[PDB]
């Protein structure tokens, strides 16, 4: 599982810029995705209860049922997901919107900054599995799906703009910093021929 919250990946990366093995150590949330959880309906219930449980259980009033299915409507995103990215960041509306990019803007740029910056145990920890390189082109997909503009347009008579441009800027970024691991990639190569013509391909 991955945990989600923005804060383990804020401290580590400043640990860089210190490296701790151990939080390192619990790697795989570098995934840079998250595919497993899009939005569940079984997750509907189980939050509706105003009882949910992470992979302690909290008890959920209604104020907070609505932030979490505005989120999960917003981004195609796992309600209980949605609950713990509420959790760990401060409660203020939405604040879940933050940590959910936070979180990912902060592995991307560690992920950047160990492929780049390093030259390794570490970077052979990440790589290793690969896996990073497996997970990269489907990352770069996915920024892609134009969710939002599919709400822009059901908005259309209403509109909400901002809360767009908060998005995109978002994305962009993501898509940025995406591109310096795939440079770094390339400096520290990954073995063969495919991968090219998977990427010209993309």
């Amino acid at each position: 599982s991955a945990a989600s919250l923005w804060g383990p990946y804020k401290d580590i990366w400043h640990k860089v810029g210190l490296l701790d093995k151990i939080l390192k150590k619990h790697k795989p949330d570098f995934i840079s995705l998250f595919k497993n959880p899009p939005k569940n309906v079984q997750q509907h219930e189980k939050v509706q209860k105003a009882s949910t449980e992470g992979v302690g259980t909290r008890l959920l009033p209604e104020q907070l049922i609505k932030e979490a299915f505005i989120l999960s409507d917003l981004f195609d995103i796992g309600e209980l997901a949605a609950v713990e990215l509420l959790l760990a960041g401060e409660h203020q509306q939405l604040v879940a919107v933050l940590l959910y990019w936070d979180g990912k803007r902060c592995i991307a740029n560690s992920l950047k900054a160990l492929i780049q910056s390093r030259r390794p145990e570490l970077a052979s920890m990440t790589t290793r599995f690969t896996g990073l390189t497996y997970k990269v082109l489907t990352l770069v997909s996915q920024i892609d799906v134009n969710n939002e503009f599919e709400k822009l347009q059901r908005e259309r008579g209403l509109g909400s703009e901002k809360h767009r441009k908060e998005v995109s800027d978002l994305i962009k970024e993501c898509r940025q910093s995406l591109a310096e691991s795939l440079f770094a990639w390339a400096c520290q190569s990954p073995l063969g021929k495919e991968d090219t013509l998977l990427l010209i391909g993309h």
